[PDB]
Formats: C-alpha cells, sequence, structure tokens
C-alpha cells in the first residue's frame, strides 16, 4: 500500500525555482533521522507543534553554500556541503 516516503536525511531540496538548464539551485531539506544518544533534552525556544518534531536533534545548516539568491530574494546557501550536527561548541 502506498502512501508517503517517511523521513530520508538532511540534505538539500534543489531549488524548485532556480532548478534552470544548468542550475539546480537547493536549500537543505532537513531530517536527519531522530537518533538519541543520550537523555533527550530540551528548553531552547522552540515551542513548535510537538507532532514528531521536537525529539529530532542535531542540526543543518549547509557546510558550505553557494547561495543564488532567487525570486525576490530567495536564498539557497546553494548548499555545497550541508552537515546535521554540531549546533553548538564546547569546551569554550
Ligand atoms: C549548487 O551546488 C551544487 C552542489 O551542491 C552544484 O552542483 C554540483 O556541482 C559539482 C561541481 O561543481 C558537481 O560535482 C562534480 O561532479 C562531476 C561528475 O558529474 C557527473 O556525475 C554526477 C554524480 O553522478 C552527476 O550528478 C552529474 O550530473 C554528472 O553526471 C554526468 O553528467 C554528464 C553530462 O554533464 C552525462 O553525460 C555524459 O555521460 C557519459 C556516460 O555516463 C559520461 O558519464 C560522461 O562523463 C558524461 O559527460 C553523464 O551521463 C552523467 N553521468 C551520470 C553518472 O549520470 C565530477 O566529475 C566532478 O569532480 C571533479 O571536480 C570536483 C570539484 O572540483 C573535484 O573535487 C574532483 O576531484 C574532480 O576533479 C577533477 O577530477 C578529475 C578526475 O579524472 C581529475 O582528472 C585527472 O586527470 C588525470 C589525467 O587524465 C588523471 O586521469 C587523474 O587520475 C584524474 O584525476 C582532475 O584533475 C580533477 N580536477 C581538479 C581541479 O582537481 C565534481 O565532483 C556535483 O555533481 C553537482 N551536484 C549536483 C546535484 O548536480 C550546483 O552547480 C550549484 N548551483 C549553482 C547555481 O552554482
Amino acid at each position: 500500500a502506498p502512501d508517503v516516503q517517511d523521513c530520508p536525511e538532511c540534505t538539500l531540496q534543489e531549488n524548485p525555482f532556480f532548478s534552470q538548464p544548468g542550475a539546480p539551485i537547493l536549500q537543505c531539506m532537513g531530517c536527519c533521522f531522530s537518533r538519541a544518544y543520550p537523555t533527550p533534552l530540551r528548553s531552547k525556544k522552540t515551542m513548535l507543534v510537538q507532532k514528531n518534531v521536537t525529539s529530532e536533534s542535531t542540526c543543518c545548516v549547509a557546510k558550505s553554500y553557494n547561495r543564488v539568491t532567487v525570486m525576490g530574494g530567495f536564498k539557497v546557501e546553494n548548499h555545497t556541503a550541508c552537515h546535521c550536527s554540531t549546533c553548538y561548541y564546547h569546551k569554550s
């Protein structure tokens, strides 16, 4: 029985606008699973519909973008290297 496509991994959602005959822009999808190494923590503003969107962790911010501002100024940081994790700094 068909339905959906589940939730792959945090990648790039190739710009469905800039996607021209030679330039397939992007904009990091966002679905790097929801692994829970230690005890799941919270408290960071968020406060969004708790519908399977609170457990997930890590964060992906195009490790290396190639931004191609489109439309009225659509930024896709033409993701050249999306990395889901390192959502902060240690030691420091
Ligand atoms: C927004 O951001 C996007 C990315 O997030 C960006 O798009 C991405 O751009 C990247 C480039 O900047 C691109 O990466 C490159 O991919 C090349 C391969 O592309 C093909 O495969 C991929 C993967 O499957 C596919 O997606 C892509 O469409 C290509 O598919 C082929 O396309 C053909 C038409 O173009 C098509 O037609 C023919 O088909 C034939 C039969 O199959 C055959 O394949 C023909 O070749 C082909 O033309 C073909 O069918 C199809 N094939 C398939 C599988 O479908 C890589 O080649 C390229 O690598 C090189 O560059 C990178 C970056 O610099 C280097 O890191 C890497 O090392 C390579 O560098 C050179 O490598 C050669 C290797 O030989 C070196 O040569 C040496 O030569 C010596 C002497 O002979 C000796 O032999 C040595 O051994 C050799 O090494 C050379 O020295 C190296 N140069 C240097 C300087 O070091 C690179 O990885 C990526 O794929 C894009 N991503 C996407 C989603 O498309 C987008 O552009 C951005 N947007 C904007 C607006 O900016």
